[PDB]
């Protein structure tokens, strides 16, 4: 009965969140405008809702534009505004960038990535140094201080039954779905679901494509043919990763579980063996040419309307 014990904090947190949102709604707090288009990707949950996949998909749609991701870079022990990546060129290590913005830069070698708590300041720096044509906020639904021309909200079925922090995982009450210009329905593979709001709505799917090597280049799945791999990941990821490796038919001779906080500073792989791990782990192991991650293609069902919305923000 522990969870219900946190409900009083949830109701309190609701008042705090609703007040802030009301101030934004009614024009009491400033909303700043960058002089090029801004697309926000977001979610209502503190848990994952497929954002990295959707940013990959979104960047691919925008492959003919100069793209810059504006990330919070929340973890990082350093602060201020920081260029992590210039169109694929990493400017800092993962330690300094934080895991997540560094990983996004590796997953998207054609886009820039800027880490900045204040997204607007991030954009200004990018404008001066990188001359991008469009910004993507990878987690910007609540960052209402920055105007976005297209507000995309990711929603998984589980969100619809959740409750506010700290009793549940929601950062905001479900009514705030109203702020979205478009919904992307995620986690379809494990929990398929429909949701009608009248808003433009798109189901997202992932499909296995290839391995990623330690340099994050795409390499064929073929190399696993008649090989048994050693797989490893952080403590929590162990579950999802295992299930996925099995359903893909990947032969695993041994699995290893490390703590979620591992910098792999003591990791010693065996020459001649092939390793599979998560992209979040892979970033700490570049150079090891026998360590790979799985790469998935990202697709949106009936995407045409989404493309139209994106097209129209460049006027
Ligand atoms: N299309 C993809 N190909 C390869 N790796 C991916 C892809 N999309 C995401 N990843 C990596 O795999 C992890 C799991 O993906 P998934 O979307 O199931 O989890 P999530 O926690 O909802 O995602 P996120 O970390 O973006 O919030 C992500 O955290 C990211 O590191």
């Amino acid at each position: 009965m522990l969870r219900s014990s946190l409900l009083p904090f949830s109701y309190l947190y609701e008042k705090i969140i609703n007040f802030r949102n009301t101030l934004y709604d009614k024009g009491f707090l400033k909303i700043k405008k960058l002089p090029v288009p801004v697309i926000s990707v977001g979610n209502l949950s503190v848990g994952g809702s497929g954002k990295t996949s959707f940013v990959m998909y979104l960047a691919d749609l925008l492959k003919d534009k100069r793209v810059c991701i504006l990330s919070r870079g929340y973890k990082r022990k350093s602060k201020g505004t920081l260029i992590v990546s210039e169109y694929g060129n990493l400017k800092v290590s993962w330690e300094e960038a934080g895991d997540e913005p560094y990983l996004m830069a590796k997953l998207l070698p054609h886009v820039s990535v800027v880490a900045s708590e204040d997204r607007y300041k991030g954009g200004l720096l990018a404008l001066e140094k990188l001359s991008p044509e469009v910004f993507i906020l990878d987690d910007g639904f609540q960052h209402r201080k920055l105007h976005r021309d297209l507000n995309i909200l990711l929603l998984k079925k589980k969100d619809l039954k959740d409750r506010l922090l700290p009793a549940g995982n929601l950062r905001e009450p479900l009514k705030e779905i109203r702020r979205a210009d478009a919904l992307v329905l995620t986690y379809q593979e494990v929990e398929p679901f429909e949701f009608f709001t009248g808003k433009p709505t798109f189901k997202m799917f992932r499909e296995f494509c290839c391995l990623l090597n330690s340099d994050f280049e795409e390499v064929p799945f073929d190399i696993l043919k008649e090989r048994e791999v050693i797989a490893f990941s952080g403590l929590g990821d162990n579950g999802q990763f295992r299930k996925v490796l099995k359903n893909l038919g990947i032969k695993v001779k041994e699995f290893m579980s490390f703590p979620d906080h591992y910098d792999y500073s003591d990791f010693t792989p065996e020459e001649g063996e092939i390793y599979l791990t998560t992209p979040k782990d892979l970033i700490k192991l570049q150079g090891y040419e026998n360590v790979f991650a799985l790469n998935f293609k990202v697709k949106l069902e009936r995407e045409e309307k989404l493309k139209k919305l994106i097209y129209r923000i460049f006027y």
